[PDB]
């Protein structure tokens, strides 16, 4: 099981307008190139991944890719892994600016939901048209942000004391104290994100919006319990799905600098996984027993030249840790 990778580039924004950026990105298929404006001269460099989306115009182009498309072709690949009874996860990393959160959450405002309001709403629509009766099942939710190698309860204001993340000696890491609530509808699951969101870290410099040097991660416990027609007993299947959020990456938060030298290292093959809190909690999802995928995002900018290609670098090994 091979980690997949897709980029995405974006339009662009408020700060490019302004600067008269010109666009460095392509895409043909499943390669993407960047050019250099410094150095318009040579040859760009290319790069080819699991899914190169373009995004950088409008729904009402033929070749936008929506965000239909992305979840239909590794949101609902996941969700099935999760199904068959595989972990999973989805991590959305890049330049803050770039895309990370709209192509997890986006704006419920008319089809712009992303990766995570859609895969709920396609697991709970899934558990529903299952009539069948020895199939019963469960899912519980955990949405939490990890700023500072801080943990925090995205699903619980009440406390603020940052959760201690821990290791258990027979059953590996777990965040001490934290919500894990239980959802019957895709009305409900909906709400609780929502909140979430907004208890994220207000913090400034960001315009006094979800300032983004933290990770909100969120969790989904989705359990199926089969019944034996004979027997009493009832088979449980249960796995995990992780849904990232990576504070922005330009280059102190040690979490995404750790991630950096684990992807890199599963690329090169122990790994300093405890060296940060990040890894630690998706232990597994990240390269033990899972199959996951990274969606990099990416600027359209030629401002943004040297954090884009390095996204791309990183996005790059990505591509070969295997699990
Ligand atoms: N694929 C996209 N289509 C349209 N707008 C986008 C897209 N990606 C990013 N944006 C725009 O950029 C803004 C910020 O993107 P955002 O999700 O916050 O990125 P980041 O991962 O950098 O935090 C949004 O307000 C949104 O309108
Ligand atoms: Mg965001």
């Amino acid at each position: 099981a091979s980690v997949k990778v897709a980029v995405r580039v974006r339009p662009f924004n408020s700060r490019e307008m302004s600067r008269d950026s010109k666009c460095i990105i392509q895409m043909s298929g499943s390669t993407t190139t960047i050019v250099n404006p410094k150095q318009p001269k040579e040859t760009p460099k290319s790069f080819s991944f699991d899914y190169s989306y373009w995004s950088h115009t409008s729904p009402e182009d033929i070749n936008y890719a929506s965000q239909k498309q992305v979840y239909r072709d590794i949101g609902e690949e996941m969700l099935q892994h999760a199904f068959e009874g595989y972990n999973v996860c989805i991590f959305a990393y890049g330049q803050t600016g770039a895309g990370k959160s709209y192509t997890m959450m986006g704006k419920q405002e008319k089809d712009q939901q992303g990766i995570i309001p859609q895969l709920c709403e396609d697991l709970f629509s899934r558990i529903n048209d299952t009539t069948n009766d020895n199939m019963s099942y469960s899912v519980e939710v955990s949405y939490m942000e990890i700023y500072c190698e801080r943990v925090r309860d995205l699903l619980n204001p009440k406390n603020k004391g940052n959760l201690r993340v821990r290791e258990h000696p027979l059953l590996g890491p777990y965040v001490e104290d934290l919500s894990k609530l239980a959802v019957t509808s895709y009305n409900d699951i909906q709400d609780l994100m929502d909140s979430g969101n907004k208890p994220r870290t207000v913090a400034a410099t960001n315009m006094n919006e979800t300032s983004s040097r933290s990770h909100a991660v969120f969790n989904i416990i989705f359990t199926q319990k089969r019944h034996d027609a004979e027997t009493n007993i009832t088979t449980e299947k249960v796995s995990k799905i992780s849904l990232v959020d990576l504070a922005g990456s330009e280059r102190i938060n040690k979490s995404l600098t750790t991630l950096g030298k684990v992807i890199s290292a599963l690329a090169e093959m122990f790994i300093p996984y405890r060296d940060s809190v990040l890894t630690w909690l998706l232990r597994e999802n990240l390269g033990g027993n899972s199959r996951t995928a990274m969606v990099a995002a990416l600027s359209p900018a030629d401002i943004n030249y040297d954090e884009t290609l390095s996204t791309l670098r990183y996005a790059d090994r990505a591509k070969q840790i295997r699990n």
